[PDB]
């Protein structure tokens, strides 16, 4: 990905990731809007388990599109099963996407209404080996989406705020041990699922989505702090890194389920 320059600007957003990436009009692209008028419930939908309870965080990242707290992922910890899912899924990392304002900033959007950021915890099927090759199949990764709405604050997450200002650009990165994402997870575990894709190139669909009907919430303060880290690297011109969400894509031929 030396080459890559694809972004969130006007040059180089969402409307022209195409060029680079075709699939990105591809059959099973995300985000999408959900729409829960539509959306069935499905009773075969085994529930949700998260045990985080071993989870090891590592390092936090800023990759120039968004900050990634990692997880040590090379033995069996915090994983995701359960619900749609078959096998056993390793969190990897977590990151968030949000905007300029709070009216908007999620990627999945309910009944077209936008929150004002969107958490993302990454997970691979282990049947798969390694991160790597699991992107490359259908199953191969699900993303928990947790949508935030600005109120008060979420103090799980405040550890996460008070590093930022240590990974301000582009490449940056900081050690990051001991966090214990259990404390942005919302109360309930009901949710929507449905097959797509990475949300950022290289767009692969090799995603099953699971996104909580409830969101959590976060202060005014927090995620005025994610607005203030940059795009760009140490020394360049200053992009504030807002806006890294790409928009709901269309649906086509699948359905989403509901666990409620
Ligand atoms: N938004 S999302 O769909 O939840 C998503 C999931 C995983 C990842 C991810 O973990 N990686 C690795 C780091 C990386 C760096 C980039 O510059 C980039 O363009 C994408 C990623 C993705 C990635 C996924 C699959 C293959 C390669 C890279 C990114 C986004
Ligand atoms: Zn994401």
């Amino acid at each position: 990905g030396m080459s890559h320059h694809w972004g969130y600007g006007k040059h180089n957003g969402p409307e022209h990731w195409h060029k680079d990436f075709p699939i990105a009009k591809g059959e099973r692209q995300s985000p999408v809007d959900i729409d829960t008028h539509t959306a069935k419930y499905d009773p075969s939908l085994k529930p949700l388990s998260v045990s985080y309870d071993q989870a090891t965080s590592l390092r936090i990242l800023n990759n120039g599109h968004a900050f990634n707290v990692e997880f040590d992922d090379s033995q069996d910890k915090a994983v995701l099963k359960g619900g749609p899912l078959d096998g056993t899924y390793r969190l990897i990392q977590f990151h968030f996407h949000w905007g300029s304002l709070d009216g908007q900033g999620s990627e999945h959007t309910v009944d077209k209404k936008k929150y004002a950021a969107e958490l993302h915890l990454v997970h691979w099927n282990t049947k798969y080996g390694d991160f790597g090759k699991a992107v490359q199949q259908p199953d191969g990764l699900a993303v928990l989406g947790i949508f935030l709405k600005v109120g008060s604050a979420k103090p799980g997450l405040q550890k996460v705020v008070d590093v930022l200002d240590s990974i301000k650009t582009k490449g940056k990165s900081a050690d990051f041990t001991n966090f214990d994402p259990r404390g942005l997870l919302p109360e309930s575990l009901d949710y929507w699922t449905y097959p797509g894709s990475l949300t950022t190139p290289p767009l692969l669909e090799c995603v099953t989505w699971i996104v909580l009907k409830e969101p959590i919430s976060v202060s005014s303060e927090q995620v005025l702090k994610f607005r203030k880290l940059n795009f760009n690297g140490e020394g360049e011109p200053e992009e504030l890194m807002v806006d890294n969400w790409r928009p709901a894509q269309p649906l086509k031929n699948r359905q989403i389920k509901a666990s409620f």
